[PDB]
């Protein structure tokens, strides 16, 4: 471990040390092209539901964006059902989503049906996204989630911050073919998935970063050259400096890169590679500070739209 911290440290303010690069095969297609008129969440199992009328309440003077709605402690305020947990918000797409409480040791399985995804020409019509809380900074130790009926918008997750702990969620995904059989990669054609939009405002005074970590068995993170997202001493992958408000050595601001489709969107991306079932964690870290604003709700989108074509081997 001490030698990986040293590898991280030398690489912090550099681009790739080498020219070595291997093409990423895009065998797995899980992107906007796979959403159909029939795509939807068919069920959510394992989690208590949050009534939309509880989820939509904010405090006087608050903005009503989805992140602000997310940053409240709903432990013990999750008495909804699948019907009344349905929420509309433009960030969820035109078909909306569902509010759910995530709790320690209670994985929540979100099933999508009606897909037209593929892997080497095998049609993927259904998927299970399993979310499991791993870290929460709220008093109740819970997280709130809104799961979108668009699997490419995926999830918004957050809670109130009372201490310095990370927000962290494990996501394990199963893809199914039309016959109902799980689709797993062939030996020489791993799954590739994007880890995008990992913004960071981290400074010595404070701020926070969105990260990925804890890549599961047969999964690995791969660096994109010129990306600010790279492995840190704590084992997580994020930008250790501010690319959001312009105070960092690069002077970059969120509007300079953090948009889907931006030429600079790779600034906050990596690539996930899986020779097996996809599984990894995502979250938010203040590196331990408790009074950091807007540092406990995030949007995590899942797709195969990589912001690169090759990676370091």
């Amino acid at each position: 471990e001490p030698y990986e911290k040293e590898v991280a440290e030398y690489n912090k303010h550099k681009n790739e040390n080498s020219y070595v690069n291997e093409a990423i095969s895009k065998n797995l297609v899980f992107d906007q092209s796979v959403v159909t008129k029939d795509t939807k969440i068919s069920s959510i199992k394992g989690g208590k539901f949050i009534k939309a009328t509880d989820f939509n309440k904010v405090n006087a003077g608050d903005s009503k964006d989805i992140f602000t709605k997310l940053r409240k402690d709903m432990g013990g305020k999750a008495t909804g059902n699948f019907q009344n947990s349905f929420v509309k918000e433009a960030n969820l797409g035109s078909n909306g989503g569902y509010a759910v409480l995530l709790e320690k040791n209670k994985p929540v399985t979100v099933t999508y049906t009606g897909l037209n995804a593929s892997y080497l020409g095998r049609k993927i019509t259904k998927a299970e996204f399993v979310y499991e809380l791993q870290s929460s900074p709220s008093q109740s130790g819970t997280l709130n989630a809104v799961f979108s009926n668009d699997p490419i918008i995926t999830a918004f997750i957050g809670t109130n911050r009372v201490n310095g702990k990370d927000v962290k969620t494990r996501l394990t995904i199963k893809f199914f073919d039309a016959s109902g059989k799980e689709v797993l990669p062939d030996k020489d054609s791993p799954f590739a998935y994007a880890l995008s939009s990992l913004n960071s405002s981290l400074t010595n005074k404070g701020g926070h970063a969105e990260f990925v970590s804890d890549f599961g068995a047969n999964n690995a993170f791969k660096y994109i050259n010129g990306s600010y997202v790279k492995k840190q001493a704590d084992g997580k992958f994020y930008s250790p400096e501010d690319i959001d408000y312009g105070t960092g050595p690069s002077g970059l601001k969120n509007s300079d890169w953090d948009a889907v489709g931006h030429k600079n969107a790779y600034f906050g991306s990596g690539v996930g590679l899986a020779n097996g079932r996809i599984s990894f964690s995502f979250g938010m870290t203040t590196k331990g500070k408790s009074n950091v604003p807007v540092s406990s709700a995030q949007w995590f989108a899942f797709s195969t739209n990589l912001n690169a074509q090759s990676v370091k081997p």
